[PDB]
């Protein structure tokens, strides 16, 4: 901002799945869970897996 | 003045920062303080620092 200071306005979380090669393909370069794929474990990118 | 006299008409101040380098430049011969620069620190031409 124009007061020399910084705010955060939110972050943005990834998502990792219990096994890959097996996402539909839904048109435009996006992937979607289906069965074989595994449910969708949500975090952040700082620390875990991602 | 016409009397043989002396007046004082006011002082210049100077300004000296914490940190060169961050200051980011604003066109003309002329800076601007900001983040990574520090606070004013106005003063006198006189002596300490300055």
């Amino acid at each position: 901002y124009s007061n020399e200071q910084e705010q955060v306005l939110g972050q943005i979380v990834l998502a990792n799945f219990a096994n890959n090669e097996g996402l539909a393909s839904q048109g435009d370069n996006v992937w979607a869970a289906t069965q074989a794929s595994g449910v969708a474990l949500l975090g952040t990118a700082g620390s875990g897996n991602f």
